[PDB]
């Protein structure tokens, strides 16, 4: 393949996890920080667009990190509540949301991640907590 | 694949041509511009391994080039008269020089070149020579 050294390669993309807890703020900004304009190469949270994208995503995550715990991915709606939007600003499509969720619980949840149960369903959480995180490389 | 936009890929690596004529010197820099710190990818002139590198190679720049002419490459004795070397720090392994080359010209010529006959045999030109010229992306 024909991705960095240490990001993994699938269709036309390169994902990289990165087993630190850190806020939904603060695995964006790094996420953003690998991204390299001569090439016109995007790094940005994780965006979702298929189950089979999905299933790829969480298998990738779930085979280095086996404790309870959530994944950050660029979904949010912190600009407009209740719009959820990708940072790398493609369009949604493919959700999968968790049962009762996104609720914007005590209004204060706005940052879209994986469950590690039920194949990543998401949840919405806010920006307090903590979560691993995964990158992913766009070819623009 | 996971090429940047306007690159293809083969193999392990990602090319790009570029069809203007320019210097030797120029052209090096052009490809080197392309280079990626953040993702540890190096630009530079195309290095050429085997038989099936030098078809791909030459084949890409004949997909689109209908003109007569040359094709830099990163290969050159600037430093060391004589010992051709690959710019990107590879081995020289493969070579395909044409009959009669290199033969160091008016002793000005370092920096080699595909011809656009017999499969991109290659040349030895000089400083003030033009060319088109071929990059390529190694994933250090
Ligand atoms: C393009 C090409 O192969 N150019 C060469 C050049 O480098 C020099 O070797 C010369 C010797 O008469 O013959 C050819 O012109
Ligand atoms: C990790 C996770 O999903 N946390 C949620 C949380 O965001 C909040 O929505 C809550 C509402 O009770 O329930 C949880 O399941
Ligand atoms: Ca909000
Ligand atoms: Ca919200
Ligand atoms: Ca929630
Ligand atoms: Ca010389
Ligand atoms: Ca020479
Ligand atoms: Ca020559």
């Amino acid at each position: 393949n024909q991705c960095p050294t240490d990001w993994e390669a699938e269709g036309d993309h390169c994902y990289r996890f990165f087993n630190t807890l850190t806020t939904w703020e603060n695995a964006h900004h790094e996420c953003v920080s690998y991204s390299c304009s001569t090439l016109n190469v995007r790094s940005d949270l994780v965006s979702v667009h298929s189950a089979a994208e999905q299933a790829y995503v969480f298998n990738y995550w779930r085979g280095i990190d086996s404790q309870a715990g959530q994944l950050w991915i660029g979904l949010y709606d912190k600009y407009n509540e209740g719009d959820f939007i990708w940072t790398d600003g493609s369009k949604v499509g493919y959700t999968k949301w968790a049962g009762g969720q996104p609720d914007n619980w005590n209004n204060a949840e706005d940052y879209g991640q994986f469950r590690h149960t039920e194949g990543g369903a998401w949840n919405d959480n806010s920006a307090a907590a903590q979560a691993k995180y995964m990158c992913k490389l766009t070819f623009e």
